[PDB]
């Protein structure tokens, strides 16, 4: 059992041509290169069928012209091993040493000097020898990890636990990387992870009770929100403290909550440390809070989210200072193996795309886990960049406790079964060299049993409870009654005159002058539009004094170059932000920030949803290019914004803003789907709105903010309004009307004893449907609007009804095809609320399989049919 | 304008220490690794404010320890050049002239030897001269390109294309790959690529008549369905052939149809070419269907579908022989630059993480251009691995044609506007070197314009239609009328003996015999469960003489441990595949293929509808470890298998498998969402079903494959109901009985006049609802049941209510919560459908925010709740 290539035999070959000299220096760069393709990092002596071996002529002395008759001889090394002269026997000693035995690295493709060169200089030193002290702890941590999951496997038997056996190793990596980080003098550490192992971190890691975890066992789940459905105990999170075991250290240590879903937690706890850092607020040399990442090996190299995630890493809105990466590479998915799942050589192939180092360890060498783990920790202070951790270990039982891996991998598992563990390996070596007692390793292990035994006796005490019916969370939250959201006249003046104010030397573009100059004038005269009405809400909270954040794809500007929240100057490139500087001077320590996002929805609103959790009191907002592009973040819509409350009892205020219309764009260009966001809604989860005036989008977004209901806003934004001058407003709507308007009364009504039919309308439609009206002069109609979609406001509507006593007719007229919009959810659900209202009749475009026509005379023909369906 | 640093000053330095020769021979190596950082291949003078500027001190003599008083001596060199000795002026001089001009190329990453000996060979050997007729050839191509541009700015100035001003280098690039491949004897090049010069690929590369491009922008639209919707016209397809310009060759090209979200073609054309690959059959050193795929910049490194399916390339039921990579790097997004789109320093950096050959090219040296696109084909067809070009050009206007991009980058558009083009350029370097004439090069100009006048003319005589409503796709193909799908008692007998017929020396494990002594036994016995039902439709049709293909995440052994359809032998890993053998002894060349994926769900489900578009006659099933899993891959459902036919008539028979029951098991392993998919259906765009046994499977599958109505199937499957004894099937169900049911009515109602309830149910609680029926003795009701969920089978529903005519009351029960399952899509529609039914009442849990409860006991509870109310 010898890992190398025998020494060959061959003659004496003459020194002519390429120096010799030159060839031991390009033996000494190929080690460097590629001497972790045969390190010996596997524990089991395994090689996988169906996977194509990597070719490692390069490591042999053949290869290079050089024979055994040259392992005397002494060459020029040019400052290796601190020396300049050496024998090629040294050589290989040296090189193998470093590169070939638990640790195998990969840093040369790294293209800075300085950062090749500090790696380099600590691979080459080596491990140093451990004291006595630290090697006991070591043990302690190890024995915990077995014996916590033996005694689960004793006492539930058939149990779902996702088990840790053969990577009780994790526990001390972890462990070393976290006492690290307290040495450095951090805030916070940030964990996320998968199913392996989660109860075992959550006890021996984070220091949740174990009386708590016994109970999950036993049937007794702790409730997060009042009325809420609850998840299974290996998504949960919790949170706790850390003391350095040998120094005055202390460091905080939490973890997050997720869905089955894999590797959907990445973006959300990458927003979750940039909001605490924000908060913190320590400059360029702080980044303080640390993110600590595991995954699996089948999942890292097949979903794209992975990728997609680390592609944020040193943006100018993203970046928290680099993320530890661990792999916990069993070898196996379910029962696919790796010849099925990948077509890298490694599941840390990434790495190489963003220049970064790669660590691979054994999972049976201890001491060298923790050395890895303390280097990863040191690299990410210094150099501000991520870092991977591959841990290469097994499987013991079947991918849960009542599955039978024989069945499709008889060869593997004949090497598993019946092995001695990493604990017990370590124990015989420690007692061989003198460095423990018998008496010593005999306390450690009783010790830990008596104190699960006793807790878990005192468990079983008290009584079990019956089941018993979950109720909801429709009234687990107030709502604000008697908020008024309205501002000062002064306060308006204010706020337009910030684009007046200019710094020194700074000049608008010429097409961008007009909309600055529009803008301080109509604070006084009117005629204030779509996008000002948006900017006025968000600057004037960041003036009380809040972190305003607004981000998505091309936001800065605007899709519709409406927005303009940053401008530039044409002759230098200058920027300036006007609302910033407003509120920064107002002494309240205000803040509005605005990015552009890469070209991805699925990272990008995961972020901000993230930002939401970590910072509760900051005002966050997503928006799409165009509504339609939404789907692709269908995950965390799903499993987290729609539900995370009644599962974990995790609360966010985060806005969506998607914009929707029905203009002759095509398919992809049309709808946001209100009618799968209408699905999604129950229990009063969220708000949903579609608003028609400049003034109700401020009223609306103001009371959101203000209030003291945590939950998200849905607003469906519009695309050809921004420009139409009749749905403009006047200053007295932002300063004199106090309150958001959920239903909007037609404001042209004659006489009320003259109408026989109404219609209920939502959204852009109104402006088309107004101007029929006053064009043919029809004075028995009256058309209703409805801003807010979910909650149904029942009692406005109905009030609304009541006001024309002589209606025969109710008309619900909207663009989207009758399979969508939103009267599929209206139909159902408005007749049991108001019962007396007569039958309603829909009025819209025809069901179809798409959303919309491709043709743009054919929508043009559409939208004439429609409305005069509408006036008979 | 010399792009290298000056030689510096210095003294001359003594031979000691590492020697002279070794100092030059690391320079080598240094050029050969980095020399891409310093190369000529951007086409402006622009460097990006915002982004990092990579350390390039390796390429510098001073950094080696050498100086300009080294030039004139000579060394060793090992073989560069051809040469055994060489002087540092020769050496610097063909260094640069190899890896600093116009491509620049990193290969040096590459493990395997005789790869990197093969690329390195042709770089340092050169680009050969070409002769005068192929210098006028690619003059002749750059001409059409801008000519086509300039044509349509002209007649039609607001209307959006999606200009190629900037980038026409990509038309001559494209045409070098596809004579290539001419020449190698290949069949067919399939093209996918996005909205960027899709309309001048369209005409100069595939072939498309230029009548039908005018009439597309006068509004007049081919339609690809009748009653079809359609879409715009950067967003379709077509067909053509290419002869050889300077050869006897031919080949057939394609390019597919696609949304507009981006990169979401990826997996569809991979899939198509696999499909074409394996109807030809020419073995492992076939492989003669080239797949061609363009991206833009900003989408390739945002987005994480790309990674995902290049992961994809080397595996065992996906490898089609390597992909050709174009990135169009014009060097921004929309209005987003690349310092805010990624982390990489290239946008091609995913390259490294797989082990491919990477090729930056100048997009203003046309002859450069040509041969890159030549040695990457060649690449390809020799080592069967992916290739990626990186063409780095500009955009000349806005994002669309209505856009001003001067107000978000001023100084970059400083720099192109008033450049001279490509063709104007080359045009002007050809006369200089006296190799065309004036003359020559006019009429170059002049004919290519004639034509296009012409045809423009002879599409506007013709007059212009109006517009005229589109009617639907509902009755645009034919239902199978009176079509029997059963199969002889032979058959049926042949099929379970498949089982038995085991190999020479193979034995089955022991946890495996028992199940396939069942299969033996059952085909004369009874007792058939759900897995053998659908094992003996695919066999019955692989022995008829089809392609069946079945590919999902761990699919061969089955999720529950159910279906082995490849059984392994425990002593020596031997693999065996029943009904393959069995279909491949019947002499019709029939298969059945199962494949394990990778870990991915937009790729997976992407890779099989483009498989059935690619091969019309063959069956493909996707399946879903759970249900739940499949909103991973929303934007094929939405884009592609819902709504592809409406859009551009292209028509597939895809089947999705994907399991569904409540069963205790937590929210995200209980609902595949049957609401979300009854909301997509309208126009019967796909049928949609969940069937209660065995024998109406194996009847459904078999209609919809021996049917000629080319429409998608969802089928929800069981997960418990998979082993209930009362739901198994006899022999006789599936030989005597000749047509799948729809509705099934009560088979325990002893006399039918006194009944007084009917309920309808859906699913595996009918065998709740039956079990309670029996124990309580009730007479008075009667359970019956609904296989066909969409489209609705109102007949059979009417004619099983009209057996019952003392009914009073009709309910309606499911276990999924109000707001999900089917009862939305029955409660609007059945009413209409059968006016004299009595109202329903709805018997179900109660709306949730999340799909179902946690904890195990509530659901138990909930369960009897439900029962209990169904009984009054
Ligand atoms: C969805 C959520 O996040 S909370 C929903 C919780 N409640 C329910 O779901 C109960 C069922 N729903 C209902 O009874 C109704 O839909 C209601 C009460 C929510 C609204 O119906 P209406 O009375 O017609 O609407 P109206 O606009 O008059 O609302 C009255 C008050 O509710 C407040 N309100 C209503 N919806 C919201 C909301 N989403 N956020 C904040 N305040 C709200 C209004 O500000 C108003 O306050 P006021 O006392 O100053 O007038
Ligand atoms: C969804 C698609 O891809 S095709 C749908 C096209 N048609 C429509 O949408 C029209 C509206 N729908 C209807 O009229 C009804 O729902 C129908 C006719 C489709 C079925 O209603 P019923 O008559 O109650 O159902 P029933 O099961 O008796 O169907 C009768 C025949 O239709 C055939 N059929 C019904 N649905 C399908 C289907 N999805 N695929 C193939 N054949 C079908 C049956 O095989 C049967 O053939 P038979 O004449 O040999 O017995
Ligand atoms: C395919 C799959 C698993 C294999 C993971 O392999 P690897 O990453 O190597 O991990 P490890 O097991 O080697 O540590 S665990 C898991 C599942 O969902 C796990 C349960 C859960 O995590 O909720 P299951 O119950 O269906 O098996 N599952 C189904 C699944 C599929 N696709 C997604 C996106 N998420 C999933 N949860
Ligand atoms: C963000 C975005 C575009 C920029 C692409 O930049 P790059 O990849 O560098 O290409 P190039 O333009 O430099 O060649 S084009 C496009 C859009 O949708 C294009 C239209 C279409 O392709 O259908 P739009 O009309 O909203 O701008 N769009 C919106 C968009 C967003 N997200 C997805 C998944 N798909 C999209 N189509
Ligand atoms: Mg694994
Ligand atoms: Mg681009």
């Amino acid at each position: 059992n010898v890992p190398y290539t025998p020494m060959r035999w061959a003659q004496d070959v003459p020194n002519t041509g390429v120096d010799k000299n030159t060839r031991v220096m390009q033996l000494i760069e190929a080690y460097r290169s590629r001497g972790h393709l045969i390190a010996d990092t596997n524990p089991l002596s395994w090689v996988q069928p169906g996977m194509p071996v990597p070719d490692h002529r390069d490591l042999d002395i053949e290869t290079h012209n050089l024979t055994i008759w040259d392992l005397d001889r002494t060459f020029n090394v040019g400052g290796f091993g601190g020396k300049e002269t050496m024998t090629l026997r040294e050589v290989l000693s040296r090189l193998r040493a470093a590169y070939t035995l638990k640790v195998g690295s990969e840093y040369t493709h790294i293209l800075d000097r300085d950062e090749r060169t500090w790696l380099q200089d600590r691979l080459e030193a080596g491990m140093p020898k451990p004291t006595q002290a630290e090697q006991k702890y070591i043990l302690q941590k190890l024995n915990a990890a077995e014996a916590f999951e033996n005694f689960l496997q004793t006492k539930y038997v058939g149990q779902k636990r996702f088990s840790l056996e053969g990577a009780e190793a994790l526990i001390p990596l972890m462990d070393s990387a976290i006492d690290t980080a307290a040495g450095q003098g951090l805030d916070e550490v940030v964990i996320g992870m998968p199913h392996r192992g989660r109860l075992n971190v959550l006890f021996n890691i984070v220091g949740k009770p174990l009386a708590s975890i016994f109970n999950e066992f036993e049937g007794q789940m702790e409730q997060g929100q009042i009325g809420g459905s609850g998840d299974v105990k290996y998504h949960l999170g919790s949170e706790g403290q850390h003391l350095q075991m040998f120094g005055d250290g202390e460091i905080k240590v939490s973890l997050t909550a997720n869905p089955s879903h894999l590797e959907a937690v990445n973006p959300v706890m990458e927003g979750i440390v940039r909001a605490k850092q924000d908060y913190l607020d320590k400059g360029v040399d702080g980044k303080t809070v640390v993110p600590l990442l595991l995954h699996g090996d089948a999942a890292f190299a097949g979903l794209g989210i992975v990728p997609e995630t680390i592609n944020l890493a040193k943006l100018r809105g993203y970046d928290v200072g680099g993320t530890i990466h661990i792999v916990v590479n069993n070898q196996i998915g379910f029962t696919t193996t790796p010849d099925s799942s990948r077509s890298m050589h490694y599941a840390t192939d990434y790495a190489k795309a963003f220049g970064c180092p790669v660590f691979h360890v054994n999972g049976d060498d201890p001491e060298a886990v923790v050395w890895v783990g303390q280097l990863a920790t040191e690299y990410r202070r210094r150099f501000g960049k991520d870092v991977f951790i591959d841990l290469v270990c097994y499987r013991l039982r079947g991918h849960n406790e009542a599955d039978d891996p024989s069945m499709t991998q008889p060869k593997m598992y004949e090497l598993i079964t019946g092995r001695e563990t990493v604990r017990a390996q370590y124990t015989e070596d420690l007692l061989g060299r003198g460095d423990l007692s018998n008496e010593d390793a005999e306390a450690v292990v009783r010790d830990f049993h008596d104190q699960m035994e006793s807790v878990f006796n005192e468990v079983k005490e008290g009584g079990k409870k019956q089941a018993e019916a979950q109720t909801g969370i429709t009234g687990s939250q107030k709502l604000p009654h008697g908020l008024e959201t309205n501002i000062s006249r002064e306060e308006l003046l204010e706020l337009g005159q910030a684009f007046a104010n200019t710094p020194e030397g700074f000049n608008y573009h010429p097409r961008v002058a007009p909309v600055a100059k529009k803008r301080v004038s109509s604070v006084t005269e009117g005629g204030i539009d779509w996008a000002w009405g948006e900017l006025l809400a968000f600057g004037s909270l960041a003036n009380s004094g809040r972190l305003v954040r607004l981000a998505g794809e091309d936001s800065r500007r605007g899709t519709f170059t409406q927005r303009h929240a940053v401008a530039i100057d044409p002759a230098t490139a200058e920027e300036f932000n006007p609302l910033h500087e407003l509120a920064q001077s107002k002494g309240n320590n205000g803040k509005f920030l605005v990015y552009n996002s890469a070209l991805t929805e699925y990272a990008g609103m995961g972020f901000e949803y993230g930002y939401s959790v970590g910072n509760e009191d900051s005002i966050v907002a997503w928006e799409a290019q165009f509504g339609d592009f939404a789907n692709g973040a269908q995950t965390i819509i799903d499993e987290y914004v729609s539900s995370g409350e009644a599962k974990w009892g995790q609360t966010s205020k985060l806005i969506l803003l998607l914009p929707h219309g029905y203009e002759g764009q095509g398919p992809d260009h049309s709808s946001a789907r209100i009618e799968r966001f209408l699905q999604l809604c129950a229990e009063g989860s969220m708000t949903v709105a579609q608003p028609s005036t400049p003034a109700n989008h401020f009223h609306l977004l103001r009371r959101h903010a203000l209030s003291d209901l945590k939950r998200p806003l849905v607003i469906f934004t519009p695309k050809s309004m921004l420009r139409n001058k009749a749905a403009a407003s006047a200053p007295e709507d932002f300063t004199e009307v106090t309150k958001f308007q959920s239903v909007i009364n037609d404001p042209n009504v004659a006489d009320a004893a003259k109408v026989k039919k109404v219609m209920l309308v939502s959204g852009k439609l109104y402006y088309e449907l107004a101007k029929r009206k006053e064009k043919d002069g029809r004075d028995d109609i009256a058309i209703v609007r409805i801003e807010m979609l979910h909650p149904i406001p029942f009692n406005r509507i109905s009030e609304a009804l009541a006001g024309y006593p002589n209606a025969e007719e109710v008309l619900f007229v909207q663009d989207e095809p009758a399979n969508q919009g939103p009267w599929p959810f209206y139909q159902e659900h408005l007749p049991e609320l108001i019962p007396n209202m007569p039958k309603m009749r829909r009025v819209s475009r025809r069901a179809q399989s798409s959303t919309a026509t491709g043709v743009a005379k054919v929508h043009q023909l559409e939208e004439k049919q429609l409305i005069d369906e509408a006036f008979e």
